[PDB]
């Protein structure tokens, strides 16, 4: 699935996760830490919706 940050656009892809930030690719949206942020624009899991 693909998840868009609704605040600047970052798409989480979830087959390229975000290795960047401890994340290996096909981490789930829903598997991605709470702590987790958009890496953009810093904005939480809250603000992104699902494609
Ligand atoms: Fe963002």
């Amino acid at each position: 699935a693909k998840w868009v940050c609704k605040i600047c656009g970052y798409i989480y892809d979830e087959d390229a996760g975000d290795p960047d930030n401890g994340i290996s690719p096909g981490t789930k949206f829903e598997e991605l830490p709470d702590d987790w942020v958009c890496p953009i624009c810093g904005a939480p899991k809250s603000e992104f919706e699902k494609l």
